């Protein structure tokens, strides 16, 4: 029941109780680990509801008050006379900040309670979408001065009438597939990018094309948007000592903002619902560039470096990731665009984690992906145990639009 | 049922039904995964299934299942567990049992090697001599002058666990460790306390940065014995680098052969708590962590300094750059001295291919991602980009309680 964690590094263990209140399944058993899978009513309402409202009146020290009562007793009437209920503005920011605190794959959530909420449930159609995401865009970058924020679109209702942000992330590179049978931009957005091409955007078939938005209002067909150019930052990327790096023609964007998840609050599904932090180095030098399915550059650098390709002992591949790693954080601390190297990240979560278990008996975690794609050992986190279960509120995966959506 | 894990780099997806044999418990729940989790006498009654279990596997593997050999097995073994509460593996069983260990063991990336093991059958040995001399042959044999051979040597199983057969070492060879006064420490830090129960056992520690430890061995129950490895027999590699001149004077070396020696081996219910096994080593393991570990010999620093790097922040990736050096002087090293070592794409890459063929010949390959996945570059290896199933399979290599903690000593 009292599950302790051990940091093998310092030795220091921590008992987790938090995991008790956990909910959701993880896709294990007592006979299989599923743990390095990617993707393991009003009666069904009302207890998630409950389950929620105790947590945020508990949160402000009035759990088994009037208020509490009273509010709970008014959602009880709204769903059994609407079959669902509104947040007040003060649970959904609640709500969506602990669903970050919640989100077990992010190694920044220290920085959960910082979170700027913007309530979009107000918004009707896919041109409101698009102006509410560029407000959220402009205001997360703030000029490179990075801030976190979600923009959180209207609830799903009767399924039928969902909000979507199509795009994967509100800001990535197009991707297409050249006769050349090789692929120009980035391999993992080809699909969508030809669902965007399909619906009529105009490609401009560049290596770095800023795809446009696919916003999906109320249920309705998704439109295209194209997020003001002067409001996309990107960063060319060039190392501090190799002068022909900037020669590579490399650049990447500087927010990071995930937008094809689910937020789950109190029972209630809020399917459009972007969020963005700022970047770890890692995720663009070591995966974005370097994964063999995405720009895949390791080659081309080695080549660069004059590195002994010959034999994958002499390790120039692993040098050449330093290297590129090297040249994005000197890249983006250089135009002044907030970013954090996976050394002060990791260190950062595991103040976290420590915090987080004093404060609420835990911190769930997935080792897998908290642990930086390099360097792995040399970071706090890799000796850190983990353990990791699901607590709502949550962001969830959800199945891609295009493979769902009735035009 | 069945269950498939997919490659996010190359899409392929494989098909595991092996998982159904698995039987052993992982820690997990439907409510909690314990992934990340370093460590989450039997009966007649529980034991006979145990036997049989394996002899069917054993038999089957043979294209023997349901011949006569193979009932008339069953029937020795089931009247000699009658009889004796326990039972005796035949050598091939024997064999085939701790082929199989490996096989399942699930956080070993090196796998593909895992039907060219040698086995030594050490189970008529009776005395901490006697396993001395064991361990010897076992170091020489698998040392081979540097052309490394996989090895594993079994002593008598447990039978009341009053009589176990145990190697107090972790591994046959590490560096012994030592906590100064004023709390710095001198050699490997991670064998401190072990090196302090060799001393109170009456080794003379040399007390240098690589002293190699001397054996303590415990034969049938008994008080475990000190013995110290004829140094010819102990293969070492001083480590260089290829481009920096002043590497090797950072006094640095390490040993040829990585064996390990406090696991337990589960055959048919049977355990061979002294199971002392040797490949050879990815260069990691020693680069990564027995260098750069915090709480190893921590060498990034002394390093990154003479390549002076920017140490002023973190962001210019020092510790990265110093890590990538020091694991290209380990892996240099070794090949130079023609010391078989494996580096961690190389090693990796096999593994893909070994997990995929046994997918296709055995219905799967139970693997921890968490353990597999190398402590540096990890996603630039196949096998960051693998899903993976974890599960236990038997028979199997078990963690068992250091022999210090639960010895009842006699004097
Ligand atoms: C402030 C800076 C932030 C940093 C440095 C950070 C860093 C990370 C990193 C390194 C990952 C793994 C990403 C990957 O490998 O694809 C991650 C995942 C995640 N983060 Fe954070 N994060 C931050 C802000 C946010 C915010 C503001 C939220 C939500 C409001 C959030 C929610 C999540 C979720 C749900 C995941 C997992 C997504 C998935 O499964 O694909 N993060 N974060
Ligand atoms: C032939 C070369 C071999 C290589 C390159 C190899 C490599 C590895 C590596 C890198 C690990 C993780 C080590 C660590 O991080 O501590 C490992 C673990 C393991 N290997 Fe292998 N291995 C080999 C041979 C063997 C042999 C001969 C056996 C048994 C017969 C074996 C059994 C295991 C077991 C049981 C583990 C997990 C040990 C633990 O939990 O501490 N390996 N191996
Ligand atoms: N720094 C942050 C903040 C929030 C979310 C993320 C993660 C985003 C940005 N890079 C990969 C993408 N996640 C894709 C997960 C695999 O499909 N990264
Ligand atoms: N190459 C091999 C072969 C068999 C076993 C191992 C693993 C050994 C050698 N390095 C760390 C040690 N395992 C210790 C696990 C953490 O306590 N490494
Ligand atoms: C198969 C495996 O789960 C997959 O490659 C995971 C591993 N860890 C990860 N960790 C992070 N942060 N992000 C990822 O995309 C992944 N991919
Ligand atoms: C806490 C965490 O399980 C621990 O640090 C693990 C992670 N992965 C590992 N992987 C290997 N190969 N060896 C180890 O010792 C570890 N340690
Ligand atoms: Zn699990």
């Amino acid at each position: 029941r009292f599950l302790k964690v051990k940091n093998w590094e310092t030795d220091v263990v921590l008992t987790d109780t938090l995991h008790l209140k956990s909910t959701l399944e993880t896709g294990c058993t007592e006979h299989i680990c599923m743990g390095s899978i990617m993707l393991p009513t009003k009666d069904q309402l009302f207890p998630l509801a409950k389950e929620f409202l105790d947590q945020y009146y508990s949160s402000i020290k009035r759990f088994g008050s009037k208020a509490h009562m009273d509010r709970l007793e008014e959602v009880n009437k709204e769903i059994e006379s609407t079959s669902t209920y509104q947040l007040k503005d003060t649970e959904l920011i609640y709500g969506a900040k602990h669903a970050w605190r919640n989100a077990s794959r992010c190694v920044g959530r220290i920085q959960w309670s910082k979170l700027q909420v913007f309530d979009a449930r107000d918004c009707t159609t896919a041109h409101g979408m698009f102006n509410y995401i560029c407000n959220h865009v402009k205001y997360a970058t703030n000029k490179g001065n990075l801030r976190s924020a979600i923009t959180i679109f209207p609830q799903r209702t009767d399924g039928k009438h969902d909000f979507r942000v199509w795009n994967s992330q509100l800001i990535r590179y197009a991707g297409y597939k050249q006769p050349d049978g090789s692929t120009l931009g980035d391999p993992a957005n080809v699909q969508f990018t030809e669902i965007c091409i399909q619906q009529g955007w105009k490609a401009p078939r560049g290596r770095f094309d800023v795809l446009p938005l696919l916003l999906q209002a109320n249920g309705n067909d998704p439109e295209l948007f194209q997020i003001p150019p002067e409001l996309v930052l990107e960063v060319p990327i060039r190392h501090p000592k190799f002068d022909w790096f900037k020669d590579l023609g490399l650049k990447w964007y500087g927010l990071p903002a995930v937008s094809n998840m689910l937020l789950e609050i109190g029972g209630l599904e809020f399917s459009a619902c972007p969020f963005s932090g700022w970047y770890m180095g890692t995720e663009i030098g070591v995966r974005d560039y370097c994964d063999n399915s995405r720009y895949n550059i390791l080659e081309e650098v080695a080549k660069k470096m004059d590195l002994d390709m010959r034999k994958t002992s002499s390790l120039w591949k692993d040098q050449a990731l330093v290297e590129i790693n090297i040249a994005v954080l000197y890249s983006f601390q250089s135009d002044k665009v907030t970013i954090v190297d996976h050394h002060s990240a990791t260190e950062s979560f595991i103040k976290h984690m420590e915090n987080e278990y004093r404060c609420r008996g835990g911190c769930p975690a997935d080792w897998v992906w908290i642990v930086p794609p390099m360097s792995g050992s040399i970071t706090p986190v890799f000796h850190q145990e983990m353990l990791n279960y699901r607590l709502t509120p949550s962001f969830e995966y959800q199945p891609d639009p295009w493979n769902t959506h009735v035009w």
